[PDB]
């Protein structure tokens, strides 16, 4: 039986309502938790679902070299699979497996409608929005690593003020949004979740990057190439295409 | 040194128009040449390029189990790297190993500008115009195994006007929406690179599923999670974003 490690992100990973108590895996649902039952029921996997206990994705300290989040997990072999919108990264690549992607994004800008600000550039040429992204995941990993000078300049800003920009969820990024004059820096596929929701909010500006969710195996995992088969059956029946619909003015 | 395969389709692979002639690497040039040099130098490996002989891509005889094409050849061990716009899909992956997508995309519609045709439903309910795909390719063979009734349909029109509707080549499909009353079913990054170069042409309707294109090697090469690791550092950088650009360019 696997476990299999993953966090809490709408509309990936909810916990379901229910008017009585909910017991194991039937506390969760979401489009994430629609696969991991689509996979174990192609792959005749048996499995337990628990969330991260640090409540972070992954990223490597630079001061000690440690990992966190579900990263860590799979490294220490504290989990058979991460299922969740985790990003292949290159840094990720180099320490753990990934499935081939279940679905393909990139950063972008969460922001209001009908504003002058119209690319990341408008915002790094000025201070009087603020913006950030989540800490520890790959969209603050990106920014911090690059070399473009747009980005360069925008990890200048937030990095000096960590504290007050950075935050340690989407949800409360898109509460900033929401409440103060912020623009959040996140992932594609979840700022249509928002958009659709709040009808306020755009994208600002088109994708900055390109990038895959994959499900996410400790290194050497033989899980992680059957999985990638599985997966490309279910994107060829047409399934991964209806649980979008499904899940996602 | 490795020996890639790889096939004729533009933008990705190309002949170097020249009035001397050529010999070996550098007759080719496109997206999937600069893509090999690339990862050429991060990974530090030498190569010689051969065109796949039969000039498919790679299917599977569904009476005879043979395979053809791109993924004959790394099946068969007779090169190591395939570098071409080849699709990952359910049924190479289990028979070859791939890179993680150095471009992703989908099956969509070429078709003229200024029609009612909105969708593969369209399509699909009516016979006065002709459509069709790239014969023994990703696209005939989604088509060919969908269990999606508007699918299934359509796959039932192409099979039985194999002769007249399918073609060998992208190319051959394009000049027939240019010249006759016939829709296209191709994958929507070459559609781009068309409707980008004739004004009348137009994507009819969305994606139609979502795939990736990968480097191929043979089933458990190492190179496979090699190239991964390359692309990865491609795209973090930008230059998968800017070797689009250059060779996608109304
Ligand atoms: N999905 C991201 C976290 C969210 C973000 O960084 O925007 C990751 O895998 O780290
Ligand atoms: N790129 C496709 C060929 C073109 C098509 O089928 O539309 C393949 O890998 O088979
Ligand atoms: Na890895
Ligand atoms: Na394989």
């Amino acid at each position: 039986s696997l476990i299999v490690t993953t966090i809490l992100e709408e509309p990936y990973v909810l916990f379901k309502k229910s008017d009585k108590p909910l017991y194991g895996n039937d506390r969760f649902e979401g489009y994430c938790i629609d696969l991991l039952r689509e996979l174990s029921t192609i792959l005749g996997f048996t499995y337990e679902i628990r969330l991260v206990e640090d409540g972070k994705y992954g990223a490597q300290d630079d001061v000690n070299g440690q990992w966190n989040g579900m990263v860590r997990e799979l490294i220490d072999h504290k989990a058979d699979l991460a299922v969740a919108p985790l990003a292949i990264t290159y840094v990720r690549e180099k320490v753990i497996d990934f499935s081939k992607p279940f679905m393909t994004l990139g950063i972008s800008i969460l922001y209001r409608k009908g504003t002058p600000i119209d690319s990341a550039d408008d915002l790094a040429k000025q201070t009087k929005i603020e913006y950030g992204a989540v800490e520890d995941g790959a969209t603050m990993t990106f920014f911090k690593k690059s070399k473009i000078s747009t980005y360069d300049k925008m990890w200048a800003f937030m990095s000096s003020r960590r504290q007050s920009v950075l935050v340690k969820s989407n949800e409360e990024g898109i509460q900033r949004v929401l409440t103060s004059d912020y623009a959040f820096l996140m992932e594609s596929t979840t700022i249509e979740f928002v958009t659709q929701r709040n009808c306020n909010l755009t994208q600002i500006g088109g994708l900055i990057d390109s990038k895959g969710y994959g499900v996410g195996t400790p290194m050497g995992s033989p899980y992680a190439d059957k999985i990638t088969i599985a997966i490309l059956q279910l994107q060829e029946e047409g399934k991964l295409h209806m649980m979008k619909e499904k899940w996602w003015c």
